[PDB]
RNA sequence: UUAGUAGUACACUACU
């Protein structure tokens, strides 16, 4: 990026400097260094000459020197650069800054002065100031004339390297306040106050009394003093803040020492995990569980592991519906024996008989299905009636009627009372997992499963996934394709998939399942069936299977019993009562399952594939809560047990509680138990990779991947990365929303009331010194607040200004999202009236639904609560957008500034109320959400937001960093430590290491000195705080508001009052919880809920110290940061004692914490400091009121846990798996494209977090599978659109119609779904383009499109383009989307929806809205900027029936079934499809394909229509421009192993609602005026201004009068398509893990491309031309130049690196003339360099050719006193093209380029004795700049570099190679606790030249070739063998020159030239033996043939296989020559 | 709103 020379000198100046005024100048010099750097590279980007601080009076003299500068008055300014074209002078003053505030100042200053001579000379002078952003990198130019000149400018600039120097300078001097004084943009500017008057009540409040009670009396007054302090009044802002700092400095200075001095007190005794410590924990766990749960040893109490019973399919019987129905009927009737429900199952088969009348079932059912398939809506009013067939009364296809005559009254009861459990109505029941005869039973269940499921399907291993994605999986990694087959083949896959396909059909049936009906559900298996019994939503089902022989059935613990029938055996499973939410997951279980297996097995050959799948079905299908209780606690139980410092005992003895209800759970528990002990013995089995560090980051970082560790869930060995996956991944198998709300509300309530009681009874004291639970070290707090509050205001002065802007404090409440959102909200008051009326309605609807059930199968309160509970404070649920509307209409909210309204609300609202609703997430331990009043939301907003922008300043806080941005931060901080550790070790041990190499004589004396030295120590505290919210003093936060400098006194009074009320805040127990406790039935022994509510009197309990979970994150997080800031100071004083160095780095995120400590020792042992660090860690937490959970907290020597994002020893790594398990049931079930959109987004996310392409593609397959399974769009399904459309396969069917996503992953990762459309257009620009222009930019290939011929194209090719233009372009672009008939639902709670009723009811008032909205069309798309505007927007919104539904929650489970059932019904309205073709009702999916073709065939494809596609898609979006370029200019290079992974940021490829108001009326309300100009162009170029008006203007003559509906609906479309153009998208933080650091776009592109090709090897990427094009106005000049630079940089270095010094000019001269780099002649590139204005870059090149003149030297010398003859003399002994002396010791620079580019050279061969330097250029292996790599290289690699034309003495011929020394890589151990070797590049000695390397290679490798090709006991001598050699090398020329043969020839050649036998080799033709007659050149193939067989061969590596293949090839080939398949008639003609 | 009466409608259908 930047120059290396200036970096080194600026780094040294930071250490050299001591005083702040010296450090000041280093910051000033760094600005100019960046200033010129931007200018140097931009001048080449614009092709102009570079200049610096050139006077304006001289700039005119270049244009017109006839008038002298004295008489003509020119403005005396100092511009940077100038240009004169088109009779206009353009003045340049480039500058790099974040804001244009510094640019407009210099703009108007220049514009004013330049006008003095602008009218004097009558030549207009334009000011062109170019500014670039130093982080986001965006170009900003003010000149409009300059915009039209340069359409696109190349800006791949690097500031990343500049900020590295800034970090160093603001580290040493950043602590000193003398340096902070010098950096200022106003010193300190405090903005306008948010309030006018203070708060008197705050000083009176009893909580403020209680605050000062505990506090000491000097502190009491200080708090008074601090609040009343105004920062704007006193001379400086830090008057008070420093004053209170200096008071507490007595106790602080002492307490910092106190903690630090404990380093000597410590011992080598810390909570370390050990086999016994784990064992002890388990035993106390057993005791706990055996009390807390009812332990059972009986095998009848178990629950099903899986809720399914699979049995082998029967191919002998027919696979057809009607047949199976009767088959199961007779089968069920035929059941023989006696049980409980035997005669019940018997009659059920009897009630589904058809027999003779099989054909009547085929018709009757098809009529009913056809009746429903006609209508969009369901068939209402008409009564469904059954038809008597044999004994059964069929109601629908596979639906029957329960006939009360066919079953006994007693036998009907048995089935429903006992078996189905309809009418059945104290510890939990669990299985003893410590019983070996229970663990046995559990193991035998697995042994049983493996015995049956391992057996193959025997059916074709070809399903949609493999059929359509197999190709794209296989090419990524062939292993995974096979792995997939291995699964699909095995009964495992058929078992799950048939349960999936069966459940889909169980749900589909269960929807219309009545109370007098039992339904039958069949699957792809013709033995497996299911019976769905009447449900009293709840699905009641049994799996009924007809397995072959007895016990050829899989029972996981689900089966009721097997039964013998009259033909075979039939088994019926226990009645399962599951919920649709659970069942859904079972349907998507195969996708979950495949991923599980593939992820585990991936690239690990030691694992048993049949054992992975054996475990996987029991996970992917496990829907019980038994499993979650294992999967979650395991993650910590393993990691704790393999960490260094960690408390396992306590975690296993308290936090671990198995709920082993099922039988898999028992087996899985013991898998975990065992895995805990294996960890302890593997702690030291972890190794640390050899770190190849050579300045600016490291490649080959992180942990060593060694397969020495042991797996957890199955047998085999595993890698660390894989071990971690096996540890953490299990938890993501867990299922969401399993927690029954009835139980959650109780346990959530109980906990809050338990911890509040704790505080009420036990915790009384607030502050303390000894450090105790819920206590803060008040003196230490106040100081550490003061110190940080200073540094978080000194580093940014406008801090109060930044808060106002970024959080919209000044603007009206109606603008901020958090307030105008559709989130849940709590309303307080009295609703006893409507709450009673809303309840009794449902209590009647209860009886309504019961009355109807009494007729068919006779099986069978809010008033009470209010009457019973006296002190019941009444509340209600509402919406956040609705509350705002309510508070405005009743006028308490206004257009007053939101903060100004907040301040008043803090003092107005005095009592705060909060309610909780459960999340019920995948975790077994349930999480609560506290949601209270809207009034509260406003208060917390300010307090939290003020802390937000404060927290952002501190780099330690990470809640500030949105998205997965933390991952890179982990890395950047880990790398800083790995570097520091090395740097510091080399700085101390250098004195000792010198003596070691000196003596190494006797080695017995060396060990004495090698012991007594410095010792490295790294450690990471992977923390997790205990009860961050509940067990935390809220009183401490009062001080943060008090001490605050950027808060006014009248604000400070008001903030603290609200917080004073947030102590007397009440928790409302929601009614649903109170209803559970309403019906007593004997109360709880010790009822905590009743205790706190006084035997249930009030529904409110007061919560004090427990500030509610998530309400004060940032606030608490700043105090956390302040706490860890102390921990730093503690250790940093402790390590100065021992005399060494320490680097502590703390990452803070509310409750999740990570703190990395790196120490270089001298005195005491490493293990002492380990215990010391942990002591002060808890101390640091507890001195601030927070307590650290030592249970979950673990410490490693590498690993970093932080928010579950993991960084290893530099190498960042997340659990790629967790995101692949999302693409299964994560969608809103809207449409085929709409579903896939989010399912592929989940796959895109995996790639970010370092996922292999092979597995990435799997998710893409699964996603498609589920997507197509939802709407019956799979191959062979109903809506299968391959026959309906013209196409070969689903790759060619548009993804809008649902097909497959045919694109490269490197595109899908970037854009996705749209990629599939983009690839179909790039395919064309690689088919329908000529030989010229195709190799050039994409832009050029788009110009040729309008010169194509339409007739050339094919049916499919035409088909895409027609939809792509007439449909896709304008309409998340979908065409097919099913519409529903859903109802609005109950919207009574809403106030705002009532005001729509009143405006709809009263006549005229409706139209009045729409007529008002037409004069303000800004309020159709965006919400109002003012009260009325926002309010009336809310009412209009209700117009949409979709927005009315949006505020109601539909179950995705129910939504899923509704898209299956409504697929054969008319759902897609064609009206909205045909409208576009023209500019009936709903249409069925099948008909939608037909009716699309009837319209499509009519449309016309032109040479223009196609050119609109290539404009609107490619040429419009600068991103799509580059993506297409990257895939056309792509040149994939060297395949390499993924050694070093690094984090990389996604690059850039680039007023809202107020602008649209200035479009409605052209007058705005200055910068916003300029924004409308480009908006005018957008609407005029597309011409959508007229197109919209014409569409309305001709509709009023179509309809008749004035339709207000069309007046708006068409006007809204016009404003919504504006929104996307006007309101710009925020470039959110996206981090991709790549094989190296991506600085700029091009770098990112190359590394991204190469990461998503193969799994085993990543590839480095090249490009012919620049890929970064900006549009279709910008059509090469800037793409050419850089090629010339690359070329000559490459050549000069290749020449001075490898070619002999003596003959380097000749080489260059030969290369320049007859050669070409990247299809451009090197001469033309040289001419481009010579005609350029940066010749100073290529001084040594120009001198060597004789194209260097004095002007260049004079310029070069002026950039950073010379003569030509001086150079001519000086460089008489320096022979290099990359370097010439331009002084006494100053050499010239050529700037080295990478050597992976030399392949892009194409010229005639240059032969040098024997070597062909062209082939050395074209070589891959022999281009490394490492001596050892080339010395220890293969002869196969070198054998390409030989021609020799009969040379001699190989030693002589190698004279044309560099006899200059090469660079070797040396490595050394670092002497850390995690001991690793650093490897770096040295310069070797002298005898390490390129020649000697080649020679040593030749010698070593030829010796091995000789002994392999002896074929006798002689050698490479003895003509008896030379004859054999001649024979073997003869055939090689008379056969076929493939690739294997030629190598042998050239190797033999080499070997014979070496031995001095190259005076005959060239005169070696076929011997006399083989040649019958010498003259008559006849060949005896038979002889030759038998000669090849008669060759013995050798088995020495590496030639053993080489020779073997050669022989076979040559034999086969020879035999081929003979074998000529002649025509049968041919010979019959000749003779 | 309130009450009474009569109703409430459909997927897989496979190499198995
Ligand atoms: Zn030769």
């Amino acid at each position: 990026g930047m120059d290396y020379q200036e970096y080194q000198q600026f780094l040294a100046r930071i250490n050299t400097a001591r005083d702040a005024c010296v450090a000041k100048d280093i910051d000033v010099d760094l600005l100019m260094a960046r200033h010129d750097y931007f200018g140097r590279e931009l001048c080449k980007s614009l092709n102009i000459e570079y200049r610096n601080d050139v006077p304006f009076i001289d700039i005119i003299l270049d244009i017109r020197p006839e008038v002298d500068p004295l008489t003509i008055d020119a403005p005396h300014i100092t511009p940077d650069n100038y240009l004169y074209i088109n009779n206009v002078l353009y003045i340049i003053d480039y500058k790099v800054s974040v804001s244009n505030e510094s640019s407009v100042i210099t703009y108007d200053k220049y514009y004013e002065l330049t006008r003095d001579i602008s009218d004097r000379l009558s030549i207009p002078i334009e000011i062109v100031i170019i500014r670039i952003d130093p982080v986001s990198r965006d170009l900003h130019i003010n000149s409009d004339r300059f915009k039209e000149l340069y359409p696109t400018i190349v800006v791949d600039i690097n500031f990343n390297q500049f900020f590295d120097l800034k970090q160093l300078l603001y580290e040493k001097f950043g602590d000193d306040e003398e340096f902070l004084l010098k950096v200022a943009h106003g010193d300190f500017t405090l903005t306008a106050p948010w309030c006018k008057t203070g708060c008197p009540e705050f000083w009176k409040h009893p909580i403020y009394k209680e605050f000062k009670m505990s506090m000491p009396v000097p502190e009491r007054r200080l708090f008074e003093e601090s609040v009343k302090f105004n920062a704007y009044e006193s001379e400086r802002w830090n008057t008070n803040l420093v004053k209170i700092r200096e008071y507490t400095k007595k106790d602080y200075s002492e307490h910092i020492s106190k903690s630090a001095k404990n380093i000597f007190l410590a011992s080598g005794f810390y909570k370390q995990p050990n086999k016994n410590e784990i064992s002890e924990g388990w035993t106390l766990m057993v005791e706990r569980v055996q009390d807390q749960r009812e332990i059972s040893k009986s095998l009848h109490d178990q629950k099903p592991s899986i809720h399914f019973i699979w049995g082998a399919h029967n191919p002998g019987n027919s696979n057809n519906a009607t047949f199976k129905l009767i088959l199961l009927s007779k089968s069920l009737q035929s059941i023989k024996g006696i049980s409980t429900y035997t005669e019940a199952f018997k009659s059920l088969g009897k009630m589904m008989d058809i027999g003779d009348k099989a054909i009547e079932y085929e018709e009757f059912c098809m009529s009913l299905k056809s009746k429903a398939r006609s209508s969009w809506k369901q068939i209402m009013n008409k009564k469904l009636e059954p038809k008597q067939i044999n004994n059964a009364l069929v109601l629908w296809e596979q639906q029957f009627m329960i006939n009360n005559d066919l079953i006994d009254k007693s036998e009907k009861l048995k089935l429903f009372k006992n078996f189905c459990g309809i009418g059945k109505h104290s510890k939990p029941k669990i299985l003893d997992f410590d019983d070996a005869n229970m663990y046995l039973a559990s193991l035998t269940m697995m042994e049983q499963s493996k015995k049956i499921l391992s057996k193959s399907n025997g059916l074709k291993p070809d399903n949609f996934i493999l059929n359509e994605f197999g190709s794209r999986i296989k090419d990524a990694n062939k292993e995974t394709y096979d792995n997939m087959h291995k699964i699909f083949e095995t009964g495992y896959w058929q078992c799950i998939s048939d349960f999936s396909t069966l459940m889909k059909n169980i749900l589909s049936v269960s929807q219309y399942n009545r109370h007098n009906t039992f339904r039958i559900a069949m699957c792809a298996n013709n033995n497996v069936f299911a019976i769905v019994f009447p449900s009293a939503a709840t699905v009641v089902y049994s799996i009924i299977v007809l397995h072959k022989e007895e016990e050829n059935i899989f029972n996981p613990g689900c089966l009721h019993g097997t039964f013998k029938c009259m033909n075979g055996y039939i088994s019926i499973s226990r009645a399962i009562r599951l919920d649709k939410e659970r069942c859904q997951r079972i349907v998507s279980s195969p996708g979950l399952f495949l991923t599980t297996c593939l992820l585990f097995k991936h690239d690990n050959p030691t694992l048993v594939m049949s054992d992975i799948m054996n475990f996987s079905i029991y996970t992917s299908l496990s829907i019980t809560k038994s499993v979650l209780s294992l999967t979650e606690p395991a993650r910590y139980m393993i990691m704790n047990s393999l960490a260094i410092s960690s408390n396992v005992k306590d975690y296993i003895a308290e936090k671990f509680s198995p709920y082993t209800k099922t039988l898999f759970s028992v087996y899985m528990t013991r898998l975990i138990k065992n895995a805990c002990f294996d960890a302890y013995d593997q702690r030291q089995r972890v190794q640390l990779r050899d770190i190849y560090l050579s300045d600016y980051d490291i490649t080959q970082k992180g942990i060593k991947d060694n397969r020495e560790l042991t797996s957890i869930w199955f047998p085999g060995s595993v890698t660390l990365k894989e071990y971690l996956t096996q540890i953490y991944l299990p938890f993501y198998f867990n299922a969401k929303g399993l927690h029954e709300k009835h139980h959650v509300m109780v346990d959530l309530a109980k906990t809050i009331l338990e911890i509040e009681c704790e505080q009420r009874e036990n915790i009384k004291e607030i502050w303390s010194t000894n450090c105790t639970k819920q206590t803060v070290n008040l003196k230490i707090l106040i100081h550490s607040l003061c110190k940080n509050l200073l540094a978080d205001t000194s580093r940014h002065n406008h801090l109060r200004n930044r808060i106002e802007n970024r959080n919209n404090f000044r603007r009206s409440i109606t603008t901020i999202s958090t307030f105008t959102s559709s989130k849940s909200c709590l309303k307080i008051g009295d609703f006893r009236k409507e709450k009673e009326l809303q309840s009794v309605k449902q209590k009647k609807i209860l009886e309504v639904q019961s009355r109807k059930m009494r007729l068919a199968n006779p099986m069978f309160n809010y008033e009470m609560l209010r009457n019973a509970m006296p002190n019941y404070t009444d509340y209600i649920s509402t919406k956040v957008f609705d509350r705002l509307y309510e508070l405005l209409d009743k006028k308490v909210l206004t257009d007053k500034p939101v903060i100004e309204q907040i301040m008043d609300m803090m003092i107005d609202h005095k009592k705060f109320y909060f309610t909780f609703f459960n999340k019920g997430q995948k975790t077994s331990k349930d999480r609560e959400i506290f949601v209270g009043e809207y009034e509260a939301k406003m208060c917390m907003y300010a307090v939290e937001r003020i802390a937000k922008e404060r927290c952002k300043l501190n780099p330690d806080e990470m809640i500030s960093e949105p998205g997965d941005g933390k991952l890179k931060v982990l890395e950047q901080k880990s790398e800083q430590e790995i570097r520091f550790l090395v740097e510091t070790t080399r700085q101390k041990n250098r004195e000792i290491d010198e003596a070691i190499e000196a003596l190494a004589s006797n080695l017995g004396k060396i060990e004495k000195l090698s012991l007594g030295k410095a010792k490295g120590l790294k450690m990471e505290i992977n923390a997790d705080m205990s009860k961050w919210s509940a067990q935390d003093v809220f009183y401490k936060y009062f001080w943060l508001i008090a001490l605050d400098p950027i808060l006014y006194p009248q604000e400070k009074e008001r903030i603290l009052y609200f917080m004073c009320n947030y102590m007397d805040k009440e928790l409302i127990l929601p009614d649903e919880l109170l209803f559970n406790l309403l019906d007593q039935k004997v109360a709880y022994q010790n009822d905590i809920i009743a205790t706190m509510t006084n035997q249930l009197n009030s529904n409110t309990v007061l919560i004090k110290r427990n500030w509610l979970q998530g309400n004060f994150n940032y606030t608490s997080s700043y105090v956390h940061s302040c706490a860890m800031s102390v921990y730093k100071e503690i250790l940093k004083e402790a390590i100065t004692l021992l005399d060494g160095s320490i680097l502590v780095n703390s990452l803070v995120h509310s409750d999740d914490n990570q703190t990395s400590i790196t120490i270089v020792q001298d005195k005491m042992e490493n293990d002492k400091i380990i215990d010391f660090a942990m002591k002060e860690f808890e101390r640091a937490c507890l001195t601030f009121g927070c307590q650290a959970n030592m249970k979950k907290t673990y410490v490693t020597n590498c690993i970093k846990e932080f928010v579950s994002l993991f960084n290893l020893y530099g190498e960042p790594f997340s659990i790629y798996g967790r995101f692949l398990l999302t693409s299964v049931g994560d969608c809103a079930y809207i449409g085929p494209y709409e579903d896939l959109a989010s399912r592929i987004s989940s796959a895109q996310t995996a790639i970010k977090h370092g996922c292999p392409p092979s597995l990435a593609w799997v998710s893409i397959a699964i996603s498609h599978w589920m997507t197509s399974l939802t709407y019956n769009m799979l191959p062979g399904q109903s809506n299968d659109p391959i026959d309906y459309f013209p196409a070969e396969n689903r790759k060619d069917i548009p993804i809008e119609l649902n097909g497959v996503l045919d694109a490269p992953l490197s595109m899908i990762s970037t854009v996705g779904l749209e990629s599939g459309n983009l690839y179909f257009l790039i395919k064309l620009l690689s088919k329908y383009t000529p030989v010229m222009q195709k190799r050039e930019s994409v832009v050029n290939q788009i110009a040729e499109v309008k010169n194509w011929k339409v007739e050339d194209l094919t049916d499919n090719e035409i088909f895409r383009l027609k939809i792509l233009r007439y449909l896709v372009l304008d309409a998340g672009r979908s065409i097919l989307t099913p519409r529903k008939f859903t109802t609005a639902g109950s919207l009574r709670k809403l106030y705002s929806f009532s005001k729509y009723q009143d405006r709809l009811s009263s006549p005229g008032g409706m139209v009045e809205l729409f007529t008002y909205l037409l004069e303000k069309p800004e309020l159709l798309v965006t919400k109002g900027e003012d009260m009325k505007d926002y309010m009336e927007s809310v009412i209009f919104r209700y117009n949409s029936k979709r927005f009315k539904e949006s505020l109601s929650i539909q179950n995705p489970a129910q939504l899923f079934i509704e898209q299956i059932l409504f697929s054969h019904k008319p759902v897609i309205d064609f009206s909205g499809i045909r409208d576009k073709y023209i500019n009936l009702g709903k249409v069925t999916f099948t008909e939608a394909y037909r009716l699309l073709m009837r319209d499509l065939s009519s449309l016309e494809l032109t040479n223009d229509d196609i050119q609109v596609i290539y404009s609107y898609i490619i040429l419009n979006d600068p991103m799509m421009i580059t993506i297409a370029n990257t895939h056309i200019l792509s040149i994939y290079g060297s395949p390499q192993r993924r050694m070093g992974m690094s984090c990389s940021t996604m690059p850039e490829f680039r007023s809202p609602a107020l602008v649209l108001r200035a479009y409605s009326k052209n007058n705005p309300d200055t910068e916003m005026a300029r924004d409308l100009v480009h908006l005018k162009e957008f609407v005029e170029n597309t011409n959508l201004e007229e197109k919209m008006k014409v569409r309305i203007a001709m509709n009023e003559a179509e309809k008749g009068q004035r339709d207000i509906v069309f007046e708006l609906k068409e006007m809204t479309r016009f404003y919504q398509v504006c929104y996307e153009y006007v309101k710009s998208t925020e470039h959110k933080i996206k981090v991709f893990i790549l094989p190296a650091k991506s600085y700029t776009t091009t770098d990112f592109c190359s590394l991204m491309q190469g990461n998503l090709i193969k799994d085993k090897e990543w590839y480095t990427v090249h490009y012919l031309k620049q890929i970064l094009s900006g549009g279709h106005k910008a059509i090469n000049a800037t793409s050419e130049q850089n090629i010339a630079f690359e070329c000559f940089k490459l050549i000069t270095h290749f020449a001075d690196s490898f070619i002999d010094s003596l003959s380097r000019s000749a080489f260059l001269q030969l290369i320049i003339d007859e050669f070409s780099y990247k299809d451009v002649k090197v001469s033309k590139l040289y001419d481009i360099i010579k005609n350029g204005y940066n010749r100073t870059d290529f001084i040594p090149l120009l001198f060597r050719t004789g194209d260097l003149r004095q002007a260049d030297l004079d310029k070069y010398d002026a950039m950073k006193r010379i003569l030509i003859r001086s150079l001519d003399y000086l460089n008489n002994d320096i022979f290099s093209l990359s370097r010439i002396k331009v002084g006494l010791d100053e050499f010239a620079t050529i700037k080295k380029a990478h050597f992976s580019k030399m392949v892009s050279f194409e010229g005639p061969p240059i032969k040098t004795g024997l070597l062909d330097l062209t082939e050395l250029m074209k070589s891959q292996d022999l281009l490394n700049l490492n001596y050892d790599n080339i010395r220890n290289s293969n002869l196969i690699s070198f054998s390409k570099l030989i021609c020799c034309e009969g040379s001699d003495n190989i030693n002589d011929g190698l004279e044309f190679l560099s006899d200059d020394p090469m660079n070797f890589t040396e490595g050394e151990a670092i002497h850390s606790t995690p001991i690793f070797n650093i490897y770096y590049s040295k310069r070797g000695e002298r005898h390490m030249t390129y020649r000697n390397a080649i020679k040593l290679l030749i010698e070593r490798e030829t010796k091995i070739f000789e002994e392999a090709f002896t074929f006798s006991e002689n050698g490479f001598i003895s003509p008896e063998n030379l004859g054999c050699l001649e024979a073997v090398v003869s055939l090689i020329k008379l056969l076929k020159t493939n690739e294997w043969s030629t190598v042998i020839d050239k190797c033999i050649h080499i070997c014979l030239i070496k031995n001095g036998m190259d005076h005959m080799y060239h005169s070696f033709d076929v011997p006399k033996c083989f040649m019958g007659n010498p003259i008559t050149r006849d060949i005896n193939w038979v002889m030759f043939r038998e000669f090849i067989n008669s060759l013995p061969g050798t088995d020495i590596p590496p030639w053993n296989v080489m020779t073997e293949n050669f022989k076979k090839k040559c034999i086969a080939l020879i035999n081929s020559k003979f074998e000529t398949q002649r025509d049968f008639s041919e010979f019959t003609k000749l003779m």
